[PDB]
Parts: C-alpha cells; sequence; structure tokens
C-alpha cells in the first residue's frame, strides 16, 4: 500500500505551565499524620499530527490498588491546634491639627491609656494545670 | 490501499495552565489524620490531526480498589481546634481639629483609656484545670 | 480503499486553565479524620480533527470499588471546635472640630472608658475545670 | 470503499476552566469524620470534528461498588462546635462640631463608659464543670 | 509498499515551564508525619509531527500497588501547634501640625501609655503546669 503524510503547521504556540501528580505549592500540612494520599497520576495528551495506526496492542491489566489506613493503636493528644494568620493589629493615638489663624489660642490635649489589651493572638497556653494519665500493662 | 493524510493549522494556540491529579495549592491541613485520599487520576486529551487508527486493541482489565480506613484504638483527645484569621483588629484615639479662626479660644480635650481589652483572639487555653485519665490494663 | 484526510483549521485557541482529580484550593481540613475521599477521576476530551477507526477493542472489564471506613473503637474527645475569622474588631474615640469663628469659645470635652471588653474572640478555654475518664480493662 | 474527510473550522474558541472529580475549593471541613466520599468522576465530552466508527466494540461489564460506613463503636463527645464569622464589631464614641460662628460659647460634652461588654463571640468554654466518664471493662 | 512523509513546521514555539512527579514548592510540612504520599507519576505528551506505527505491543501488565499506614503504637503529644504569620502589628503615637498663622498660640500636647500589651503572637507556653505519665509495663 501507499502511505502519504503531509504536515505544515504556522506559527504552532504550545503553552504548558504546571503540570504535577500529586502538587502541594504553598500548602502548610497538620501533625499526627495531617495529609495521606495513595497515589496520583496526571497524563494530558495533546496531538497535532498525522497518527496512523493499526493492529496493535496498547493496554491490558491494568491495576491500581490503594490502601491508606490510620490506625494509632493507643494515642494520646492534650492540645492540639494551628493558627495561620494574624494581621493588622495596630493602637494608636493621631493627633492633626490644622489652624489657619488664632488669637489668644489654649489648645490643650490630654491622651492616655492604661491597661490597654492583655493577651492577643495567644494559642495554646496552660497555667497552674495538671494533666494525669496513668498508663500501666501488666 | 492508498492513505493520503493534509493538515495544516495556522496559528494553533494552545494553553494549559494547571494540571493536577490531587491539587493542594494553598491549603491547611489538619491533625489526627485531617486529609485521606485514596487514589486522584487527570488525563484531559486534546486532538487536533489526522487520526486514523483500525482493528486494534486498545485497553481491557482495568481495576481501581481503594480502600480508606480510619480505626484508631484507643483515641485520647482533650482539646482540639484552629483558627484560620484574625485581621484588622485596632484601638484607637483619633483627634482632627481644623480650626481657621477663633478669639480667646480655649479647646481643652481629656481622653482616657482603663482597661480596654482583657482577651482577644486567645485559644484553647487551661487556667487552674485538672485531667485525670487512669488507662490500666491486665 | 481510498482514504483521504483534510483539515486546515484557522486560528485555533484552545484554553484549560484548572484540570485536577480531587482539588483542594485553599481549603481547611478538620481534626479526627475530617476529609475521608476514596477515588477521583476526571478526563475532559476535546476533538477537532478527523478521527477514522474501525472494528477495534476499546474497553471492557472495568471495576471501581470503593471502602471508605469510619471505626474508632474507642474515641475520647473532650473539646473540638474550629473557627474561621474573626474580622474587623475596632474600639475608637474620634473627634472632628471645624470651627471658623468664635469669641471666647469654651469647648471642654471628656471621654472616658472603663473596662469596656472582656473577652472577645476567645474560644475552647476550661477554668477550675475537672474531668473524669476511668478507663479500665481486665 | 472510498472515504473523504474535510474540516475547516474558522478561529475556534474553546474555553475550559474548572473540571473536577471531587472539587472542594474554598471550603471548611469538620472534625470527627464530617466528609464522607466515595467516588466522583466527571469526563465531559466535545466534538467539533468528523468522527467515523464502524463494527466496534467500545464499553462493556462496567462496576461501580461503593460502600460508605460511619461505625463507631464508643464515640464519647463532650462539645463540639464550629463558628464561621464573627465580623463588624466596633464600639465607638463620635463626636463632630462644625460651628461658624458664636459669642461666649461654652460647649461641654461628657461621654462616660462603663463596662459595656463582658462577652463577645465567645465559643466552648466550661466554668466549674465537672465531667465523670466511667468506662470499665471485665 | 511505499511511504513517504513530510513535515515542515513553521515557527514551531513551545513553552513547558513547571512539569514535576510531587511538586512541593514553598510549602511547610508540620511534624509527627504530617505529609504521607505512596507515588506520583506525570508524564504529559505532545505529538506534532508525524507518526507511523504498525502492529506493534506496547504496553501490558501494569500494577500500582500502594500502601500508606499511620501505626504508632504509644503516642504521646502533650502539645502541638504551628502558627503561619504575625505580621503588621504597631504602637504608634502620632502627632501632626500645620499652623500657618497664630498669636500667643500656646499649643501643649501630653501622650501617655502604660502598660499596652503583655503578650502578642505567643504561642505553646506552659507556666507552673505538671504533666504526669506514669507508664509502666511488666
Amino acid at each position: 500500500g501507499t502511505h502519504n503524510q503531509w504536515n505544515k503547521p504556522s506559527k504552532p504556540k504550545t503553552n504548558l505551565k504546571h503540570v504535577a501528580g500529586a502538587a502541594a505549592a504553598g500548602a502548610v500540612v497538620g501533625g499526627l499524620g495531617g495529609y495521606m494520599l495513595g497515589s496520583a497520576m496526571s497524563r494530558p495528551m495533546i496531538h497535532f499530527g498525522n497518527d496512523w495506526e493499526d493492529r496493535y496492542y496498547r493496554e491490558n491489566m491494568y491495576r491500581y490498588p490503594n490502601q491508606v489506613y490510620y490506625r494509632p493503636v493507643d494515642q494520646y493528644s492534650n492540645q492540639n491546634n494551628f493558627v495561620h494568620d494574624c494581621v493588622n493589629i495596630t493602637i494608636k493615638q493621631h493627633t492633626v491639627t490644622t489652624t489657619t489663624k488664632g488669637e489668644n489660642f489654649t489648645e490643650t490635649d490630654v491622651k492616655m491609656m492604661e491597661r490597654v489589651v492583655e493577651q492577643m493572638c495567644v494559642t495554646q497556653y496552660q497555667k497552674e494545670s495538671q494533666a494525669y494519665y496513668d498508663g500501666r500493662r501488666s
């Protein structure tokens, strides 16, 4: 048989920025086995040219067995937490004066602050706290 | 047989920005096995050219067995929490004066603050707290 | 047989921004096995060219068995919580004066604050709290 | 046989922004196994070109068995909660003066605040609280 | 048989910026086995030229068995936390004067601050806290 193939693409612009199987960009993972993933496959396909295939054996007998288990026998956790952001906290004493004229002016200003804030974005503290765990085996 | 293939694409612009199997971008995962995923497959396909296939054997016998179990035997958790944002907190004492004329002016201002805030965005604290856990086995 | 294929696409603009199997972008996962997913497959298909197939064997014998179990034997949880946002909290003392004329003016202002707020966005605290858990086995 | 295929698309603009199997974007998942999903498949198809198929065997014997179980044997939960937003809380003392003329003016203002707010967006706290759980086995 | 192949692409611009199997860029991983991943494969394919294949044996007998287990026997955790950001905290005493004219002006300003903030972005501290764990075996 006679087979003829012709292809003259003009200015082929192909763009592929981010390709991943298990992409974790700018991510924060917690403690005590926070993230558990078995498998992740990503295979994009782009075809532009001529494809000629015949009487082939492409793919057979594919298996994807995955087991993700979370079995702690004796797990003890007293305090568990996480905080992402504590942003834009300010204590300000602002005064603006734009006097343009006057006579015998007496501008007296008094500004006082006493014990404004005691706690701010405070996490996971114990004061005079007692924890008892008597794990005995025989 | 005679087979002829012709393709002349003009300015083919293809764009593929984000492709992933299990994408976790800018994500926060909690504790104690928060996220559990078995499998994740993503395969987009784009075809533009000529495709000629015949009497083939593409794919057979595909299995996707997944088991995700969460079986803690003895799990003890006293305090568990998480806070995402604590934003835009301010305590302000603002004064603006724009006097343009006057005579014998006596502008007296008094501003006082006493114990404004005691707690702010405070999480997961114990004061004089007792926890008892007597785990004994025989 | 004679087979002829012709395709001349003009300015093919294809856009694919976000494709994923199990996409978790900007997501927060809770504790104690919050998120449980077996499998997730996504395969979009786009065809533009000529397709010629004959007497093939594409796909057979596909199985997708998934088991997601949540079986904690002895789970103890005293306090469990999570807060997303605590935004736009302010305590302000604002004064604006725009006097343009006067005579023997006596502007006296008094502003006082005493114990404004005690608690603000406070979560998961125990004071003088006793927890008893006597787990004994024989 | 004779087979002829012709296709000349003009400016094909195809847009695909968000495609996922199990999409969880900007979602918060609760504790104690909040989210449980077996499987999720999404495969959109778009066809524009010529398709010629004959006497094929596309797909057979498809099974999708899914089991999602929630069987905690001994689950103990004292306090469980979650709060999404606590937004736009303000305590303000605002005064505006726009006097344009006067004579022997005596503007005296007094503003006092005493114990305005004790609790604000406070969640899941125990004071002098006793919890008893005597789990004994033989 | 006679086989003829012709391809004259004009200005082929191909771009591939980020391709990875398990991409973790700018990510922070937590303690106690935070991130657990079995496998991740990503193989994008781009075709532009002429492809001629016949009576081949491409791929068979593929298996992807993955097991991810989290089985701590005796796990003890007292305090577990992590904080991402503590940004834009300021305490300011700002005064602006733009007087343009006056006569016998007496501008007296008093600004005082006493014990403004005690705690700020303070995490995971114990004061006078006692922890008891009697793990004995026989």
